C-alpha cells in the first residue's frame, strides 16, 4: 500500500528521533534512498514525503480539498481564533485573504520601502564603524522595527514598541508540546498572556487612530477603515488577528532568511562584487540612504541572489499538510488522516531539477541562461497556489534593502562555519567581522 | 463503534485544550455525563477513558498483552534505553524486575527507615524553631537527599550530591514535545547531555566501590555485585539505569504526594490528632529522632491517612496505554493503535465504590468499619498487576517518616488554599506556617 519506507527506524520511534537531531539528513536521505515518494515513521505514524515539483503542484493544488491545512499547526487556533483566515470556512477565509493581498502585491512594495531603509540605517548606526555581529540575534530586531513600524506607524513603534516586542516572544511560544500525563510546558499560559495583552494594546491603537486619523493614511489608517469586498465592515477583532499574523509570520521567517542569504554572500566574494557592482550603479557612492523602490526594483541580480539562497537554505525546510481523505499516487495510498509533506529544503537539490544541486549558482534563475531552472512549482521556499506566503514580495523587499544597505556600508567576512537549526537558521553563534567603507 | 464521546469538543482540537487547563475535570464530566467508558477527542485522537475497580483490573492484567506500556512515554527509551526494564522484551523486563522486587518489598523497608529519618531530621534543623515553608519547593530536595542517600550511600550523597543533584533536573526534561517543524524544545538536547553524565559519575562510583567495598553491604553494594537469577551477571549499564529509574520514579511522584498527604492533615485537624495520639503512644515525646520501622509498621493510623490521601489527591490523576489490537469492551470497540486510560483521579471518587466521596474519611479503608472500602483494583494511584509501582512500600514509608518527624516537632497550619498542577501537584504557592513544639 503505502509510500516506500524509509530504513533505519529506531524501535519504537521510528525516525523521530533521527529527525529531531537532523531533520534534513532524513529528508534527504529519504530521496537517496528511496526517491520523490517516501515515508518517514513518526512514533508509529506514517509521514508522506512528496519531492519535486510535479508532486509540489498536486500539494499546492489540493490543500483545502484532498489535503487539510489545520492540522499542521492546530494551535494556531489558540494564537489567533478558529474562524481566522487559513482556518476559517472557504468563503470567510477568501474574503480576509482579499484584505491582505492588495497591501502585499509587487506593485504595493512602493510603501514599505523608506520605513525598510530608515530601520536598515538604523542598524548601521548601531553597529558603527566596526565590530563583530551574531547574524539572528541582531537582524532578528531589526526585521521586527520594520514590522511594527510599517503596520503600526512610527509613533506606535516609539511609544509602544518596547512594551510590543516583548509581549511578542511570548505570543509567538504559543506552539508548544506536552509532558507524559499530557501535562503541559508553561509556554502555552505565557502565550495566551501576551495575547490577551496585544489585543487590549492593538485595540487602544485602533481607537485612538479612529478618533486621531493619519491623513493621508498609512497602512494602519488603511487597515482600520478597510471593508469587505461586499461592502460589510470587517470587525475588529479580525483587523487584529491580521496585524499579528503578518507580524508572526514574518518575523522568524525573514531574519533567518536574510541572515543565510547574508552567509551566502559572504561565502561567494565573486558575486558579492557583481552585486556591489549593480548597487553602485544605481545608488552611486554614499550609506546607500537614496535606495528607492525604483531603484530596489532595477536590482536583479540581487533578486537572483535571494532566490538562490531560497534554493540553497529554505527556511521553511519542511511544509505539512493531512490527507482529508485517502489519496492515491503512483501506486501508492496516502491514508486518510496521514500526514503529507513538501521539503523544499530536498526538493530544491533535486539534481532533476538544478543541474549541480549544491553550488551557488545565482545565474540559474537569469531567464537570458539556456541552462535555466525556473520551471514553475521548483522553487516553492514561500510555498504555492491560493496559499502562497502574502509576505513574498515584501520579505523578498525587505531582504534585499537589508543586504543593500549593509553591502553600501561596510566590508564584512564571516567568523564562523554556519551549521543547521519549518525553521532553518544559521546555527548560533554566526558571526561577521565587519568594517565601515 | 466507540466509547461514548464526551460533549462539548472544540473545533479541531477537540478536548485537548479543556484537559491542558484542567484534566481531572475534563475526566470528571466524562463519568458524570457518560459514565465508566466515555472518549475524548485529543486533535482528532480517540482517548478511550476507562473507570472503576472492574476496568481496572481490565487494564492492569491486559498491560502487555492487549495494551502497550511503551507508547505511554516512548522517550522513556531516550532516558534509558529501548532494551530496559518495561520497555524490554517481557523475559528480560521479567529478570531485571526481578533485581528491584527483593529491594522494595514491604519486609525490606527496615533498611531504609534509619536514612528516612535523619533527612527528615535535618529537614527539621533546616526549618528552625518558627517560619514558612512552600511544599513542594522544601520537600521535593529531602525526597531526592533520601534517594540519593538511600540508593547510593552516604559518601556519594556528600561528596557527589550536588552536582547529582543539579544533572537530574536536565534529565528529567527528556519527555518535551515539538514546535509546529517538528523543531524540538531545547530541553531534549539538556537531558542526553545530563544522562551522560549522570552515567559517567554512576559508574565511577561503581568502580570505587568495587575496589573499596562497604561491608556490610549498603544497597548500592549490594546492587552492583548483584546477579541475575540464572547466575549470569547484571550489566554496568543496567545497574546505571536501575538506580536512575528508582530516583526518577520516586522523586517528583513522592514529593507532591506527600505534600497532599500534609496539606489533607493540616485541613483535619481532628485527625491530625488522632495521628498525633498515636505518634506519641509509640515514640513518646521528643524530635521523633527514635523513630524505628518497627513504630513505624505500628501506624496503622497513619496507613489509613496516606491511602486516603491517594484516594483523594493521587498524583498519578491518570495512566495511559495504546491498544496492541482492537479491543470490544461492553459494546464498544477500542481500535488498534488508539490510547486506553485509567484515571484514578476520577476512579477513586466513584460514590459507587467510594460513598461520600469528597469527604476525609481514613477510616473507610479499616478493615474494622463494616462499611470499609478495599475491594481489589480500586486504589490504584500506584498502578496495579505486574507493573504496580516498585516503590509503593518505599514511597508510603517515606511519606510516613515525613509527616511522623514533622507532626512529631512542629505545630503546623495551611496559609493558602490548595490548587491543582501523570502528574498532580499543589499549585505553588503552597505554604506551610510552624512552630516548633
Ligand atoms: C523570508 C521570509 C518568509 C518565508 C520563507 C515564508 C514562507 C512561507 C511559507 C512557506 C508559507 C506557506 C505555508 C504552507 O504552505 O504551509 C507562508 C505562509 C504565509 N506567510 Fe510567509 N514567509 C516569509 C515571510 C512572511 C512575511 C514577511 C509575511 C507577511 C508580511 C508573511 C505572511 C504569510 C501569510 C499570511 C501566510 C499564510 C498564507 C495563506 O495560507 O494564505 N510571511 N509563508
Ligand atoms: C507516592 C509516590 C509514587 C506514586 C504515586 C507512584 C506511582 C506509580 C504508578 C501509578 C506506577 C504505574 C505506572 C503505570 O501503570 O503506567 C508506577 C510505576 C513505577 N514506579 Fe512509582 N510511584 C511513586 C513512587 C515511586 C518510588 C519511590 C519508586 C522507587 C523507589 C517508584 C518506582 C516505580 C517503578 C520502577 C515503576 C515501574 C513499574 C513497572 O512497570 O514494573 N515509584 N509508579
Amino acid at each position: 500500500n503505502g509510500f516506500p519506507l524509509l530504513d533505519g527506524g529506531a524501535p519504537l520511534l521510528g525516525h523521530i528521533a533521527q529527525f529531531f537531531r537532523d531533520p534534513v539528513s532524513v529528508l534527504k536521505r529519504g530521496y537517496k534512498t528511496r526517491g520523490k515518494m517516501f515515508a518517514m515513521n513518526f512514533m508509529g505514524q506514517r509521514m508522506n514525503v512528496m519531492l519535486g515539483p510535479e508532486h509540489n503542484r498536486f500539494f499546492f493544488e489540493e490543500t483545502d480539498k484532498l489535503l487539510s491545512i489545520r492540522e499542521s499547526m492546530p494551535f494556531f487556533l489558540k494564537m489567533f481564533s478558529p474562524d481566522f483566515y487559513s482556518f476559517a470556512e472557504m468563503d470567510e477565509y477568501l474574503r480576509q485573504r482579499s484584505i491582505i493581498m492588495p497591501r502585499f502585491k509587487a506593485a504595493s512594495m512602493k510603501q514599505y520601502v523608506p520605513v525598510m531603509v530608515e530601520e536598515s540605517l538604523n542598524l548601521v548606526e548601531q553597529l558603527g564603524d566596526e565590530g563583530e555581529f551574531d547574524l539572528i540575534p541582531t537582524l532578528g530586531p531589526i526585521v521586527m522595527d520594520i514590522a511594527a513600524h510599517s503596520f503600526m506607524g512610527r509613533e506606535f513603534h516609539e511609544k509602544l514598541g518596547h512594551e510590543f516586542f516583548d509581549l511578542f516572544r511570548d505570543f509567538s511560544g504559543g506552539m508548544e508540546i506536552v509532558l507524559p500525563l499530557w501535562l503541559p510546558t508553561p509556554k502555552m499560559l505565557k502565550s495566551q498572556a501576551a495575547k490577551k495583552k496585544l489585543h487590549t494594546i492593538l485595540q487602544s491603537w485602533i481607537e485612538k487612530r479612529r478618533a486621531a486619523p493619519l491623513d493621508p493614511p498609512d497602512f494602519f489608517q488603511t487597515m482600520i477603515e478597510t471593508k469587505y469586498p461586499d461592502g460589510r465592515p470587517v470587525p475588529d477583532e479580525i483587523i487584529r488577528h491580521l496585524i499579528l499574523l503578518l507580524v508572526w509570520a514574518g518575523h522568524e521567517t525573514t531574519a533567518g532568511q536574510v541572515s543565510w542569504a547574508l552567509a551566502d554572500l559572504l561565502q561567494h566574494p565573486a558575486y558579492a562584487q557583481v552585486l556591489r557592482d549593480e548597487i553602485t550603479g544605481l545608488l552611486g557612492g554614499g550609506d546607500g540612504g537614496n535606495l528607492s523602490w525604483e531603484h530596489a526594483i532595477a536590482m536583479e541580480k540581487m533578486d537572483l541572489a535571494l532566490r538562490e539562497t531560497e534554493r540553497l537554505h529554505p527556511v521553511a525546510y519542511m511544509l505539512s499538510r493531512k490527507a482529508n481523505a485517502d489519496i492515491v499516487r503512483e501506486g501508492y495510498t496516502i491514508r486518510k488522516g496521514e500526514f503529507v509533506l513538501l521539503a523544499p529544503s530536498v526538493s530544491h537539490r533535486m539534481e532533476e531539477t538544478f543541474p549541480n544541486p549544491d553550488a551557488y549558482d545565482p545565474e540559474r534563475f537569469n531567464p537570458a541562461n539556456p541552462n535555466a531552472q525556473t520551471t514553475s512549482n521548483s522553487l516553492i521556499g514561500f510555498g504555492g497556489g491560493v496559499h502562497r506566503c502574502a509576505g513574498v514580495n515584501f520579505a523578498r523587499m525587505e531582504m534585499k534593502a537589508l543586504l543593500v544597505i549593509l553591502l553600501q556600508n561596510f566590508d564584512m567576512e564571516l567568523m564562523d562555519e554556519v551549521k543547521p537549526i519549518s525553521t532553518y537558521w544559521p546555527a548560533q553563534p554566526c558571526r561577521v567581522r565587519y568594517k565601515r567603507r
